[PDB]
């Protein structure tokens, strides 16, 4: 649950964690695709909240 602010308080961390991970695995696959890259630095702005 994230992008509205009121939701991330309903993120499950076992979720994140694990997508995390598997966008981190198929980021080094892939050679580090722009796209990929991007996923990641808007779920890492997520943990850090702002």
């Amino acid at each position: 649950s994230l992008y509205p602010k009121l939701f991330q308080k309903n993120l499950d961390p076992d979720v994140f964690n694990q997508i995390v991970k598997i966008l981190h695995d198929f980021y080094i696959e892939k050679e580090k695709p722009l796209l990929i890259f991007e996923i990641l630095q808007r779920l890492s702005e997520l943990k850090r909240f702002d």
